[PDB]
């Protein structure tokens, strides 16, 4: 364990905290329509790829791969 994370300061440039975890963002990240998140994170929710280049759906205001978002898109409904 690290159980640092010390350091005293005031105000602070705004980051668009991630949506997955929720934290604020630093560096380098995948800017969403109207949300953002981390460059790790922006894999699917369900298993975990990699979605730089595949892509990322809307599903629930959720995030899946094609291959889950589809399944989800398209068929039964839980409440
Ligand atoms: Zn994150
Ligand atoms: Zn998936």
């Amino acid at each position: 364990g690290s159980s640092g994370s010390s350091g005293s300061i005031g105000n602070a440039q705004k980051l668009p905290m991630c949506d997955k975890c929720g934290t604020g963002i630093v560096g380098v990240f995948v800017k969403l329509r109207d949300r953002h998140r981390h460059p790790e994170c922006y894999v699917c929710t369900d298993c975990g790829t990699n979605l730089k280049q595949k892509g990322h759906f809307f599903v629930e205001d959720q995030i899946y791969c094609e291959k889950h978002a589809r399944e989800r898109v398209s068929g039964p409904s839980s409440g």
